[PDB]
């Protein structure tokens, strides 16, 4: 200390940190980069729940970011930026539990509404370091405090022996706590408001926040949600106490370890990489959008299934934002499903459909898989491959997002919480993804950190103008429970969603406009019909 | 005295009427037997030609018609009155009348046979609504329409047994085409061009002789409105057959063998077996007939949908269609709610209640499945969206996806289809206006009565009887509804299974519309077989 950047050095509960100056395209922003909020938690700490961060000496430099969680890294393209963007930008490490976080600079001088991220990745991959979820933008555009931590994902994150001491499982779900803890004793140091906490995050993301939600420890945590593409309920983001066991005994023998506390010391001493190759072959049918470790019904974070909980659950000083993309299906159909590719138009048989759809819902008997097939078919053209393809990725989109969120939005809707929907229908014209997948799950994301306001990326001026557009829809948010601006009168407005009307908004480069029903026919087969079917078969 | 009043028919001779049509006079023969009336110890049995007569034989009049359940919902409502019996009640009621133009046709003239509707118990060639005269006048058509047994007198059926063996109702209507190719030329009709044509269950009664081997050696063409031999209503099997005339036969207090039993319910008056028609059927139902074509492996080697599924139709030309309100008619004879004086804004509660009525044979899980597919899920609870589903329900199940299925499975196996929706409402049509069109309110398009200037109907509906007059009367001569003269799109096209082009029936052109309910009829007739199948 002397010769540095006196604006750049904070205190929080652990030690001193030194932050670093950043340039946004408007002007600086602080940051502070890789600050640990945990103990490693390597060697027997693996499966644990996270323990607090023990203090340090002398001044931590928090000018990069530290490392990934360990995960899979994808190679289904291999240098294709499609998929490159999502994959680990640091070492993996199993020594991953650190936060980011980005204030205005000069830091803010009255308490600041504060936002955290919570990254996707279907509970196996992901990193608060990736570029697409650069808080620099927001920081320095709309002056807020974000802050966005990394968690444990696939078997470190997720695999549990229900029941156990030494994988009670959720421990992923824990280190996001812990991190909210963080925020709640020390975010103040930057100028953050402590009393007013908004969690966003998407898809596995998302489905994060909703169980923070379900909760009863993070709810005094936060005050405000946004669930983009993702839910705790729904078919992939949770699974029972039997089958996480299961797939935990599975797992345990395929890397060779065949009493719980004999099973897991053994799997303590496998190494990271021997899980992560290991970890998508314990799943029990041929899926797609189906994760091999994801949060358990343990009877403890998750006190019962999440559609219990939002079924009965009182959320009168919650308020919500919630929604979807236009094509949230296409995505997962070049990950398996046969005829579909991202270099042809996948246009397909109704063979290829029928397969597909099995792949689609795995959980289906027969019967089930038939209605299905019955519904999504356009029967005056019932063989017509655009048709058959564009149906497949409606059926994997509805069944495990659409639906899912149009169900949790009219619940906490019916249960006295604020809640605002919208459908992001625009594509990136930087996509590097085949048009036939429209605007696929994930690629809102950028537009909600502000990244068109980068001037090297590429995007057009009316993106620029659009980004800012969601910028301020989700900050005011975080500000005031209502996206909408106060000052505002001639920009159209955007009404809560209700039981009653069902209303939500269409995001795009148009003016907002105002729509009614979310998927409202066909999500009463998936969530009225489908479970009384599966019932019977 | 009049030469062309008197016609000699294999039987002997008869003499007809003139008639006043608005263009016209027609020659009108009127109460010909065909059969020997089925009375005493011909009870439930088959039809046997009628023996000759001395003298000329009166066919000036119209004859009595098939003892029948007369109809009390709306005592003298002309909506309700309209379809009751308008001659006498009469075990011998097995004649047949005949128009033809005056004087009467040089040459051979094509010959469309008209089969009367009501639910396989009641119904009358009689009736207003079947006036012959002016499609004879106008189009100069030979049109023949004869009456048949109804209700336990025409279908009740011990299967197997020889004295009441099922179906002599069908029976009494192929002998009436067995006379028309043995007669017709002596009236000026064409043997060899004979059109089938009927409405509800005399739609299916129609299809039913496209499924029945001795009855295609008696006609060419066929039209089906507003009904067919296929679904859930028009047949039942042998066996549930046997279990309703047993039942009912205990209801009238006969008791062991098949003879013993039919001997004491011939001992009955007929308003005896009509007073218990109705409470034999298994579930309490609305669309459901008590005594309908049977399964015999006899009239019907199979069942309608087999026989479809796998016939040889390709000599075979069709004109099929519904009206757009097919089910609204059939709510207010016991659906609760439901009312031709109220608007019948329902509840959902009520909604649930009339879709157990509406599918009697489902089960719990397969009328949640229904509920599920008509409810409006932005407007849930909206009676008005309600109302009209539940008539979707029933129109839906009961006629257009029977008729959708059997159009497909007809053109996909050499038949040649046609196929239409009637969407006009009459500007005389005295029932509620949220029943809209409702079932059997195209008849009297087709038959021409607007023609007539003093039943008040407007003057388009007058030029809109006319265009349907010659899409009947063509597709009588061609097998195609077209006009050969006319020569400018829109043509009506074949309803194909790749296509699947149908037509609108309404006082603007007609417009070609592609899939038939497809998505709807699709969920009735895949995917709730198959359900009720594994529940
Ligand atoms: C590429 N990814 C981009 C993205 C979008 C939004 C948020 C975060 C990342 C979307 C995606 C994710 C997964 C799939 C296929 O499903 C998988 C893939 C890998 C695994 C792995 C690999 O070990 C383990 C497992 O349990 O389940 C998996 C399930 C397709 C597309
Ligand atoms: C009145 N009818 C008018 C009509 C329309 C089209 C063609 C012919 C007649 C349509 C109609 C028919 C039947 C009903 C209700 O269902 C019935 C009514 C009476 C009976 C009877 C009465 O004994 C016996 C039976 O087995 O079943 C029935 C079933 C409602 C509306
Ligand atoms: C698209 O490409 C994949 C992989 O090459 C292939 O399996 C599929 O059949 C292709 N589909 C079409 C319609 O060409
Ligand atoms: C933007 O375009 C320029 C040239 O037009 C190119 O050199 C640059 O790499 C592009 N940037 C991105 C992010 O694609
Ligand atoms: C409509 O009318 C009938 C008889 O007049 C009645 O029983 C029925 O309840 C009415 N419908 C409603 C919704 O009240
Ligand atoms: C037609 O209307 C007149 C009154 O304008 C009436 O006298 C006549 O009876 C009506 N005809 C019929 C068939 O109802």
């Amino acid at each position: 200390e002397g010769r540095e950047d006196p604006q750049l050095l904070v205190r929080v509960r652990g030690g001193q940190l030194r932050g670093i100056r950043l340039k946004a395209p408007g002007g600086p922003v602080s940051a502070f980069l890789g600050i640990p909020f945990a103990e490693p938690p390597v060697g027997s700490r693996r499966f644990m729940p996270p323990e607090p961060k023990r203090p340090w000496s002398g001044v931590l430099d928090a000018t990069t970011f530290q490392n990934v969680c360990y995960q899979y890294v994808d190679t289904l393209y291999p240098g294709f930026e499609g998929t490159e963007m999502w994959n680990p930008n640091r070492e993996l490490s199993e020594d991953c539990l650190y936060l980011n976080v980005w204030t205005p600079y000069p830091r803010p001088a009255s308490p600041t509404p504060v936002l955290i991220w919570i990254y996707g990745g279907g509970f196996y991959s992901g990193a608060a370091s990736l570029d697409v979820y650069d808080g620099r933008f927001l920081a320095q555009v709309e002056g807020a405090v974000l802050v966005s931590m990394n968690y444990r994902v696939g078997t470190f994150g997720f695999l549990a022996l229900p029941g156990s001491r030494e994988a009670p499982g959720n421990v992923g779900l824990l280190d996001q706590r812990l991190a909210l803890q963080w925020v709640q004793e020390n975010i103040a140091a930057f100028g953050g408001d402590p009393m007013s906490v908004t969690l966003f995050g998407e898809s596995a993301g998302a489905a994060s926040v909703g169980m923070h939600i379900l909760s009863l420890p993070s709810r005094s945590l936060f005050h405000r949600a946004v669930l983009q593409s993702g839910t705790p309920n729904g078919p992939w983001a949770t699974v029972s106490a039997g089958e996480a066991r299961r797939r935990a005994t599975l797992l345990a023998r395929l890397v060779g370890c065949p009493n719980d506390t004999e099973l897991i010391a053994c799997l303590r001493t496998r190494p990271a990489q021997d899980l992560v190759d290991h970890e998508w072959h314990v799943l029990p049918q041929e899926s797609i959008f189906r994760f091999s470790f994801v949060p358990v019904v343990d009877g403890d974070f998750l006190s019962d299934t999440p559609e219990a909980l939002i079924n009965t659950g009182d959320f009168q000083d919650l308020q919500v934002l919630v929604g979807v993309v236009k094509d949230e299906g296409s995505y997962f159909l070049v990950y398996g499903v046969p005829g579909f590719s991202k270099d042809n138009e996948s246009l397909i048989s109704r063979a290829q459909f029928l397969a597909g759809v099995r792949i689609g819902v795995p959980q289906a008997s027969d019967l089930a898989a038939e209605a299905v097939v019955l519904h999504y078919t356009d029967w005056l053209h019932p063989e017509d491959p655009t048709h058959l393809r564009d149906a497949m990725s409606a059926v994997v989109g509805d069944h495990n997002v659409v639906c899912p969120v149009a169900q949790l939005a009219g619940r906490l809707a019916a249960q006295g919480a604020r809640v605002y929907a919208y459908i992001f229908e625009h594509r990136a014209s930087t996509l590097t993804w085949p048009l036939w997948m429209g605007v696929p799950h994930g690629y809102e994301i950028e537009f909600i950190f502000g990244l068109p306001l980068d001037p090297s990326l590429n995007y057009t001026t009316e993106e620029r103008i659009f980004a800012q557009r969601l910028m301020k829809y989700w900050t005011n948010f975080a500000r005031t429970g209502d996206p909408n601006d106060p000052r505002d009168s001639k920009s159209p407005q955007w009404p809560p969603y209700t039981t009653a009307a069902q209303q939500y908004v269409s995001l795009n480069l148009k003016p907002l406009e105002v729509r009614r029903g979310l998927r409202a026919q066909t999500c009463a087969f998936w969530n009225r019909f489908l479970p009384k079917l599966l019932s019977a078969t």
